[PDB]
């Protein structure tokens, strides 16, 4: 799991660009986020709800690391939150998020989800 760039709306990570949203588990192993979910409910994906967060849960982890938008307007609901209150949950601005993910890559078990616009 490498990060090269880092920029409003593109993100290139393993050497490949998504101009999109994305979530790395903690395999390394990256998919792209369901947005759409959340949207189904809350008419913006800006309030990530539990019946998302829910699809992510598939390998085991201890960190759920959010890149909340390059200006941190995504948040968890309290009711996803609810869903990880057992693990260490991290929610901060995308590009200082991609940082941190890259400084505590190795050790413990991460699930990222990254928002890569507002």
């Amino acid at each position: 799991m490498k990060i090269e760039e880092v920029r409003f709306g593109l993100v290139k990570i393993d050497g490949k660009e998504f101009d999109h949203d994305i979530v790395i588990y903690p395999s390394g192993r990256i998919e792209r986020r369901m947005k759409e979910i959340s949207k189904k409910k809350h008419g913006t994906s800006h309030k990530l709800d539990p019946e998302e967060l829910e699809k992510y849960l598939v390998e085991d982890f201890d960190v759920l690391l959010v890149g909340t938008g390059i200006y941190g307007m995504l948040s968890l609901l309290p009711e996803s939150k609810k869903l990880v209150e057992d693990k260490e949950v991290i929610e901060k601005p995308t590009k200082e998020a991609l940082k941190l993910l890259e400084e505590l890559w190795g050790k413990k078990r991460i699930l990222a989800i990254i928002h890569v616009t507002c």
